[PDB]
């Protein structure tokens, strides 16, 4: 309902784009794209999230002199700010006297014009949308700028308060591996203890502190929880949230260290959690039905039936679409018309098949297990999967289709078949088979209807589906001598012949209930060799590094340079009408076979076909543009890039993806707006980006005193030529002072702004 920086009180909030006021960083967008993209998109982004900080904490420093003691905590968001000539160095008692002066006797826009240089506190966090600062100095808040952005820019609704503790009435820190609830999940507490409507069974999604009273917060939790009154203790697990990496008071404190104070704080029994709701998990209409997704992991303690169900694999079908383990809950089963057994379909707010393998009677999350969905990509921190009835209205599609496309795109490798679930067992089952074939018994079962004996589970189903007791009594004692002398068990041991039963049955043969055929059920699912050549052709990588921790810009100016994750998306909307999906799955099909059981000759020629289909400009262009949407999506949180490596032997490293995006969209070449070229091994070839940084801060300049006339040149070929008419510039002319100091050759202005 609304941010848990204001539900809890931690910090202040001010917001860093005014009332429905226009986005001056996509004006200066369009300087990237009179220049062909040689200015630096970032720099651009850090002038913006520069001059929109120091307004907004100037405006706030003036409408608190009347709130004054509160004033106080946004003094030191700021320690030193040049404006024209004279200095302000905030603590000074003396400079800030002088600064709220001058901050009256002028209105803002001018005063803001005029800032040369600021700099910010370690206190201040900024992120694209607001500036969170810290309420009371007293305490110390052991998580880094991007994690509380991450946890507390979140609208939850009015946060609880739950007593932390190992022994009584409380919520619980067990420390188990990473990501042991799934990934998203941090915890499984009972619905009766954050309040929920009596038994409620689902999964809830939190934004949590865990603090003292003396307003030191030692961790911050973001992710979901997972509600259930069958487990009989409120637990969070301390490995799932962020704590530590970061400096108080001139030390950094690591992970390990801040774990350490919590243990020591949770003894004394002074250690709470501040929690809030944000989205309690319905199950609701979308035809379909959706609701959060639940990790299997996280029942292997309570409900493991859900556990062990998901977890014995996933087959492929006879076309090659995996169908994936789910368990719903009963509305959802309901509206939906399924029942154990029944083949739905899922997709992530990839489509895939689902075998529904459980229905229970409140759960309204839909558990899956996550290794065999990993190609929807399933995020335990509020996503939602979709499930449509068993009407199949569409063409879901094939395993090495997409794993070969996602691959193509460098978001999955090497050629691996996969692990079969039931290796053992059929090994077995096909030396038994040599005999059973040849026997007069299996005469017997080809003339009741029985005719292939290859599928042991199909025989037992078939059976058992028309009559033909007799004949499964012989088909399952015939298959225990066989096994038992496969295994060199003796069959009359008592103990040895109840290890069969365990082995034969209840390891086997009872999985023919979930499964159809034994043969094509995985435990790790392959790699199909198409997808590893698919990788090989396009050298596209998605390279991490952090945004710099000491300087609170950095993150703010990167979460701008995101502000076009429209455009990515549409380059990929519009590039895959295109693409005919139908050569592209026969092209992948041949080429798995051929190279699974194939010729020499066709391995060579499948390999030619596919390749001169995944070589074609529209699918690179497509696959490229599919990898940008996600380093976009992931620059809101790292200073991410793409790199390239290309026929030359070279790579290339792009954090200008709004020059890459519009070179692939006008089909020109993507190299010039690389920001630094390595060599094969050798590195740093060409740094490009302290060009492209002080040519941008020249550009702006340029642009600006272009438009405003203190340059006698032509604002008519150029980007100036009305900029002057526009609301945006009386935006822009506010971070004139941070690029006074640059310089231009007033010639070649008008060349570089058309």
């Amino acid at each position: 309902n609304k941010p848990f920086a204001q539900q809890t009180g931690r910090f202040h909030t001010i917001e860093l784009q005014e009332e429905g006021s226009p986005d001056e960083f996509q004006e200066l967008l369009r300087l990237q794209a009179s220049t062909q993209g040689h200015v630096d998109e970032t720099t651009l982004a850090r002038l913006v999230v520069q001059k929109r900080a120091t307004k907004a904490i100037l405006k706030k420093l003036l409408e608190t002199a009347d709130r004054p003691e509160e004033q106080a905590v946004w003094r030191a968001a700021i320690e030193r700010l040049v404006i024209g000539n004279t200095a302000y160095d905030l603590k000074d008692d003396e400079s800030f006297a002088k600064l709220i002066e001058l901050a009256k006797k002028h209105p803002l826009e001018k005063v803001v014009k005029n800032v040369r240089e600021v700099q910010f506190s370690e206190k201040v966090t900024l992120s694209d949308k607001y500036a969170f600062v810290p309420a009371s100095n007293q305490g110390r808040i052991f998580l880094s700028h991007l994690r509380r952005e991450n946890i507390y820019r979140t609208p939850t609704q009015r946060p609880l308060s739950l007593k932390v503790a190992e022994e009584g009435e409380g919520v619980r820190l067990k420390e188990m591996e990473e990501k042991a609830l799934g990934d998203g999940a941090l915890g499984i507490l009972r619905p009766q203890s954050l309040g929920l409507p009596e038994d409620y069974t689902g999964v809830v999604q939190v934004r949590g502190e865990l603090a003292d009273p003396e307003g030191n917060v030692y961790a911050g939790l973001k992710g979901t929880v997972i509600v259930d009154p069958r487990a009989k203790e409120d637990f969070l697990n301390l490995n799932d949230l962020y704590r530590g990496d970061t400096v108080v008071d001139g030390k950094k404190y690591t992970k390990e260290e801040v774990d350490a104070l919590i243990r020591e704080k949770l003894k004394t029994g002074a250690l709470q959690l501040n929690l809030g709701i944000h989205r309690v998990s319905t199950v609701e209409e979308a035809e379909g039905q959706y609701s959060m997704a639940a990790s299997h992991t996280a029942y292997k303690e309570l409900d493991p039936e859900i556990y062990r169900l998901l977890e014995e694999g996933v087959e492929l079908d006879a076309e090659g679409r995996p169908i994936v383990p789910i368990v719903i809950g009963k509305e959802m089963a309901a509206k939906l018309g399924l029942k154990e057994g029944d083949i739905a379909f899922t997709f992530r707010n990839a489509l895939l098949q689902a075998r529904v393998a459980a229905i229970r009677d409140r759960l309204n999350a839909v558990v899956v297990n996550q290794e065999y969905a990993k190609s929807t990509g399933v995020d335990f921190d509020g996503d939602t999967l979709v499930v449509l009835p068993k009407g199949l209205p569409v063409d879901p599609h094939r395993l090495e289709v997409f794993q070969t496309l996602m691959a193509h795109a460098g978001l999955a490798v090497e050629p691996s078949p996969g692990e079969l679930r039931f290796k053992e067992q059929l090994e077995v089952y096909d030396k038994v088979l040599a005999r059973l074939s040849k026997s007069r018994l299996a005469a017997e079962l080809r003339n009741a209807g029985v005719e292939d004996l290859s599928n042991p589970f199909e025989v037992v189903r078939q059976l058992e589906s028309l009559g033909e007791e007799e004949l499964l009594k012989a088909f399952k004692g015939y298959l225990r001598k066989g096994f038992a002398k496969e295994l060199g068990l003796d069959l009359k041991s008592e103990e040895d012949r109840a290890r069969l039963n365990q082995y034969l049955f209840e390891g086997f043969l009872d999985y023919r209930k979930q499964f159809q055929d034994p043969r094509r059920v995985y435990k790790k699912l392959p790699l199909m060799p198409s997808a590893a050549l698919a990788a090989s052709l396009l050298q596209v990588e998605a390279h991490k590094k952090e945004y710099d921790p000491s300087d609170p810009v950095a993150l703010a100016a990167g979460q701008l340079t995101t502000s076009f994750l429209g455009l990515s998306e549409k380059l990929a909307q519009d590039l895959e009408t295109s693409i005919d999906f139908p050569k592209l799955a026969e092209a992948i099909r041949a080429y798995n076979q051929a190279y699974s059981s194939g010729n020499e000759e066709q391995v060579a020629k499948a390999r030619a076909e596919l390749v001169k289909v995944l070589n074609d400009p529209t699918v690179q262009k497509f696959s490229l543009s599919n990898l940008l949407y996600q380093i976009i999506t992931d620059r809101k949180k790292r200073d991410y890039s793409l790199r390239v490596r290309t026929e030359s032997g070279k790579t290339y490293e792009y954090r200008n993806l709004y020059a890459v995006l519009n070179r692939l969209m006008q089909n020109l070449p993507v190299e010039e707006v690389a920001d630094t070229v390595y060599d094969a091994s050798g590195q740093a070839v060409e740094e490009r980006v302290p060009l492209k940084q002080s040519a941008t801060r020249s550009l702006v300049k340029g642009l600006l005193d272009l438009a405003s006339g203190k340059v006698k040149e032509d604002p008519d070929g150029t980007v100036a030529e009305d900029l002057a008419d526009l609301p945006v510039f009386g935006e822009l002319e506010q971070l004139y002072g941070l690029v006074a100091d640059a310089k231009y050759d007033p010639s070649s202005l008008k060349s570089a702004l058309v």
